């Protein structure tokens, strides 16, 4: 048995900024603070205008990426569970949940940009984290790749769910959890693209 009255629900996943890469410089913007997030993630109505292609999101406890591609705002499992989305009407179910793949996504807020998927086979990729680094990642298999410089895992803590690129700009995939020795990054693991397409049936 149990005291029914008193049951909880986990609040929504609340877009708290994005990461601009519009221009010829990438930098992260905070669009709510803490207070509000929190506001937003029980009522799960957020009314602010979202714009770009990469979201700075957070539940109660942590704080990730989100990354639009194909009109599908795509994020970690591990991340967002099976919450739903804050947005302007109330909470939004996922659109896709696939705790094996580590992937969920929701339609992509109104407002927002979408990636195009790659289709180049480069493996000259970009990975872009919550502090808007830009990081030279050589493609390393199907869903791992090589940081060209290895940093300390706290570098990466936050950004999963955010995009990897390739020189034109196209989404490779999106970034799920780094690769470490002793608390050294020197690689990551992503979901490939192609995934999401196939998940999309796109
Ligand atoms: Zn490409």
């Amino acid at each position: 048995g149990s005291h029914m009255a008193s049951m909880k629900k986990k609040g929504s996943v609340v877009i708290v900024g994005r990461i601009n890469l519009s221009g010829d410089t990438a930098y992260a913007q905070q669009t709510r603070g803490e207070e509000g997030c929190q506001e937003t993630s029980q009522t799960g109505r957020d009314k602010n205008q979202v714009e770009g292609e990469v979201q700075i999101v957070s539940t109660a406890t942590q704080t990730f990426l989100a990354t639009s591609i194909n009109g599908v705002l795509w994020t970690v499992y591990h991340g967002a569970g099976t919450r739903t989305i804050a947005s302007p009407k109330g909470p939004v179910t996922q659109m896709y949940t696939n705790v094996d793949k580590d992937l969920v996504g929701w339609q992509a807020p109104q407002g927002s940009r979408s990636l195009t998927p790659c289709t180049c086979g480069s493996s000259d990729l970009y990975l872009v984290t919550r502090h808007a680094d830009v990081i030279p990642v050589r493609r390393r298999g199907d869903s791992r790749g090589s940081l060209l410089s290895p940093r300390p895992i706290s570098y990466l803590k936050g950004s999963a769910g955010g995009p990897l690129l390739c020189p034109a700009g196209h989404a490779v995939g999106i970034f799920r959890a780094a690769v470490s020795t002793r608390g050294v990054a020197k690689a990551v693991d992503f979901i490939p693209v192609e995934s999401l397409e196939t998940t999309m049936r796109s």
